[PDB]
């Protein structure tokens, strides 16, 4: 190109192809990138204080210690461009087009660029009030470019903390820099002291011979991009396995062959369950006959100790148990049941909030799913299952087993739309996870690359080495990210005589939001992602 | 053929194939079906009583919720022939040369036919004790009988509540009608009111804004048949993966390399465990060196909190645990221990039962299955292991913990020959089953098709809107379903010096049970199906 | 085939292809028809009663004539199957995929057969309480089957009077005589009498010298079909245009250009629209330039005298006026609003009512179809146009003239679901309808032939003149009606940014309609058709 030819165009607009059963979704996507000179040029290894609402003391007996922001991390210069959202890619109407129209969706491979580069000096003239600041265009400067295709770097492109390119096409971007975790203890006692009910620190700190420092330089080689140059990463294909975009309602209950009844006779009467019936119970019941105790090959959902908080050598965690709907339970409206591993979205004005300068929030409570639902105080066990009901004894109630076993089928939340993210790392150990706590899709064989970008520093005439910032010329720079994922879905018919409820805006919602205002800010809604239901088994 | 031209014949007999180390075993099996006028020719849908048994009251504090049959249905005036059952196939004379000559077994492919169409009308002359029946057969008279092949209707053919063709090749075989579940809430707190003694009602319902139904006609083609009409299925091709006819007494204590041991000296004398020996161990210990806490790679069997009552949204089930035998611990024989994940079979005359008007049961206990035997209340657990005793604390016994995890190895039930399903629907989730609690087999790529009949209504000479079934001639059906299912077994070889001990019937019956009566009366017997002993590892 | 073969089977199931922007919806639809021997097997020609609540007095000044239901007719011993409403076709779930992926549909072609014949002829024996029927197949008995392809029968397939194969496919279909009016007067002056307030009789007679009596026998061929006989019609050919399965919201204000603009500065301001602007306006108004009076190309929708009673030869009849919704004009919701030429369909339980012995209703308010709406004494015209007002006079307001002109656009009212009739018949007169007041679909080449059924007169031993039914044996049959009929839709993708409301149930309404009832009883939604809004120019 040169200095006045462009080196690309925008397209953000979705394309559906439907061929038989088979549909193709591609997902053009283009964002305006705002980037600064970095902070620093060096790589800093440093830990943080505790964190907000962490104890100081000990009047919750240490139940605040689950407040813990504890880490230590690796300072990298460089700036994280993730496009590892859904709603990166597409537009509410756009999403409500492929879950009404596919049964599931798999990932079929990635592109994207960087294009029309643009790198500005600022200079100021005069000083107080008549201070003037000048953009003048620096036309030989750099932007440095890293992409590791060999997943050599640590992994942080989790859209955890929300740090992804924005949800409206129209809007800026601005990137978060680049920085991962080190090796760190921290170990926190709850058990500690006397009648057991005070939290003590075991080991805080940085553990320092064992860490690992990878910086950008020694692991990918970096491209040096001028105004006219443009940067392709090559195509990208996944090997994943589909998402369901349908939701299950049946239990263990609603599962099988069903308990011989006698039909009802006028509109007002119900149907009788058979007394003297022929079948397979569990214990030896043989009269009862219960559904309840009707043996069957599987089990759907499991129970957990709900809100699991593993402290580990890191610090505590939630170790999440099985997605599910505390609707059939729900009660009372005011109170609100966390414990079907129920997941809460806080996002802001590029990332689908209409206000600026605060935040709003979604909490996900996933309640067309049940079925699946499995609160662990609710079940019991018992000694015997037979013709006789046990005593006081020989029965059990509030437990919080984890009852995952091998007869137990379960899903995972599926595409959450607007915030969720859609591609994960897969951890290397000896036992892969069989399932994802989030992301609906795994990568076997490595996850998208991540791209990392920097301005190069722009140094001033003198050049200290006790000097940092005083030492380089402020510098930023605005740039085009286009990106293309192409999907492959599969065509979603009716299975039922009856109509549907049909992919749509969230329950209590209106359409007020969701659409622009007088000063054009709008909300995107939640788009399920599993959103019609079907059958399990 | 025409009216007079008969569609089929009757091949009820089995077939043996020995061929190296393969046998093919051919089941031919053919039914005569009674099948009468639908009670209604519309779909249902309605909710049932709470069932027999279940409490009015509290005052056995709600452990009686168990016996919950509630439940919501569409009611299909469709008619299911499933032949889902071992025994409907082979005699037990048929299944005792497949376990003693077979070392397992799989499913090959499956064929059925419907043929030889009767359908008479019943009238009657004069009225009171005068009154006469008249049998007319109605050629011109219609059989409706669809068969989903995509799977597109729900699958009720778990052969649970044991509806299934009959056992016995010379009786008649009666259908029951096609029902599936709706979606409904069935919630029970048994943690309600003070001292959470109480059971509670939260929410008991028909969900009719995400309710599915699914009619026969706008879903599968249907197949209009008169007599002269016959009907094949076409061939259907299992992929499953092969059961294990032998049961394994290996527990981890059964199993490895031996505790070295001084021989016995004379015929009374027993061996001695020598005392200094070098090897791994688990903890700190390095003197005791028990067999006991021998390091091993993997753990065969886990406990669970055996009698797990889950109190889903559709209502209370079982989570089932692992099949094992109580026969370790059994002691005295007059209680019954059921705790091994045991199931019952309640059955009747059709299905092996010699007593009409009667039902008879069979509780299998699983008694040669052991080493896999973990009754959850004899484990414990100890904070450290090492060559010290920990003292009254840092011991624990009474837990009910699930102790399955990623180094165990379990069985499965195996075949269970009358009563015990063949095949089953695998559950469309994230993660599904990795084995099945109850059916040998499991369908990776949809089950066996389910074949469903009706007789098309038959309808007098006036037709109103408001009659039901005084508006149709009351009609009745006989015909004849064949089927051959393939299996593909192992030959069985002698792995002992020893002699076995070789399938034969259960242990206290005699053999004039299991053959006929002067009126023709007896039963079939149960074939355990894991018949005899092998190595674990 | 034979007495014992059956001629057809039964396939109700619809299918959609995929392809590109084109998608194929190919409709199966088989029905069991109950036929009964004809009232008499002759033609008749006679005229009728004026009607119920026709006026026989002056009191109401003759404003009740519009309950009119006088004419004259021949009655053919023939009856009528036409397959000519929608939902004989498509169930709910169906025409849902239909309506939310099609943005417009056409007929492709048609096909039907009759198959599964079968003649009962009915015996009775005994008398009193003691009299019994007996119903015996009489094999040898014939029906009368007749298709006029050519069109030379009077057409009365309009789904007018719901007289079509019922819309749920497990119930049996009853057909009614077909009939058409022969030439008669029926004037009625509503001008009569001093001061012009009575109503007078003028001429009612049927027209004899005029008349044209055209029978079954004489026109087209008959096929004659015993039991194992079976008729197909061939292959029917539609050319027709396609329908727009959305609605438009824009009237001419919302259409061109918007007017000039100053826009808000904060959240609660809204835009100034700019005094001094240039543009075309229509009068001599330069400084007012308001938006309505801005010249525009041309016209949506018109005015008309809603309710316009033309009297006719034939009698009172409706001239419709365009469909339009009364939602902007509605206010309070008790009073109901007629004006938008909606239409009001009154059915029955083979229909979709889910109560015998009583019917059910819906009023098409086409709520969704606005910027038509045109109600004609809102409106006004003026003598000038120009920068000054008019005085009181010079300016007219209720005039109820009709506005349609060259420049107007309308829409039509487009697929009525459940009710709606899909085709119709084209006037043959110099100038021919440019569209039509309720059937979307106008066939430019004649419309699907009309297939008329009879059964074969069965007679007694002796056969007199002066004998009508006393002559005849009393004879009933049932059949199978099975058709297929292929649609071309258009791939309808997302035009806008945000969601869609899609199809789905009418709004007021729930689910538990819709949905089987304990006897099994429900209704069928009413899908507009026009479902999503677009775009108008």
């Amino acid at each position: 190109s040169g200095v006045g030819h462009s080196t690309g165009n925008y397209n953000n607009r979705t394309e559906f192809y439907y061929h038989g059963d088979e549909v193709t979704i591609v997902c053009h996507s283009s964002r305006h990138i705002h980037l600064n000179m970095s902070e620093s040029e060096e790589y800093k290894i440093y830990d943080t204080d505790r964190g907000p609402r962490f104890p100081t003391d000990q009047t919750l007996q240490g139940r605040d210690t689950i407040n813990d922001s504890y880490h230590a991390q690796v300072e990298t210069p460089w700036f994280l461009i993730n496009p590892n959202s859904w709603g990166t890619w597409m537009n509410p109407a756009d999403f409500q087009q492929l879950t009404t129209t596919c049964r599931e969706v798999t990932l079929e491979h990635l592109d994207q660029t960087l294009d029309n580069i643009v790198i500005k000096t600022v200079s100021k003239q005069g000083s107080g009030a008549e201070e003037t600041t000048q953009y003048n265009n620096d036309l030989t400067a750099l932007l440095q470019v890293a992409l590791d295709k060999s997943n050599q770097l640590p992994w942080v492109a989790d859209n955890m903390y929300l740090d992804s390119l924005g949800y409206i096409p129209w809007r800026p971007c601005k990137l978060k820099q680049y920085s991962y975790h080190v090796n760190f203890w921290n170990t926190i006692d709850i058990i500690s002291g006397p009648q057991q009910n005070q939290w003590q620190q075991v080991k805080k700190e940085i553990r320092w011979d064992d860490l690992q420092f990878t910086p950008i330089e020694t692991t990918t080689e970096i491209d040096l991009l001028r105004t006219g140059d443009s940067w392709t990463s090559g195509p990208y294909k996944f090997n994943t396995k589909p998402t369901q975009l349908s939701y299950h309602w049946q239990s263990t209950r609603h599962t099988g062959s069903v308990h011989p009844t006698d039909p009802p006779n006028a509109i007002g009467q119900q149907g009788q369950n058979i007394r003297d019936i022929n079948g397979w119970q569990w214990g030896d019941r043989s009269d009862p006959m219960s559904a309840a105790t009707r043996v069957s090959n599987f089990h759907i959902g499991y129970s957990w100790p709900e809100w699991r908080i593993h402290y580990g050598s890191g610090g505590p965690a939630i170790n999440p148990g099985a997605p599910f709907s505390q609707a059939p339970w729900s009660t009372d409206p005011q109170v609100r049941l966390t414990q079907g591993a129920s997941e809460k979205a806080i996002f802001d004005y590029n990332h689908g909030d209409d206000d600026p300068a605060h935040r709003d929030q979604w909490w996900q409570n996933n309640l067309p799913i049940t079925g699946q639902t499995n609160w662990a105080p609710k079940n019991a066990h018992q000694a015997n299952l037979s013709s006789n009901v046990p005593s006081r004894q020989e029965f059990w109630t509030q437990d919080y087993h984890n009852t995952f076993g091998p007869f137990t089928a379960v899903d995972d939340v599926g595409i959450q739309y607007p915030w969720g993210a859609i591609w994960t790392k897969t951890p290397d150990t000896t036992h892969k996870p069989m399932m994802s706590a989030h992301a609906p899709f795994i990568c076997k064989d490595g996850p998208p690359g991540q791209l990392l970008v920097k301005l190069a520093p722009n140094y001033t005439e003198n050049l200290q080495t006790d000097g940092l910032g005083n030492n380089r010329i402020v510098t930023y720079a605005t740039f085009w990210w286009t990106g293309k994922l192409i999907l492959k879905g599969k065509l979603r018919l009716p299975r039922q005589f009856n109509l549907y409820n049909l992919p749509g805006r969230p329950r209590g919602t209106e359409a007020k939001k969701f659409l622009p205002n007088e000063i054009g800010h709008f909300e995107l809604p939640f788009m399920p992602g599993r959103c019609m239901p079907n059958y399990t088994m």
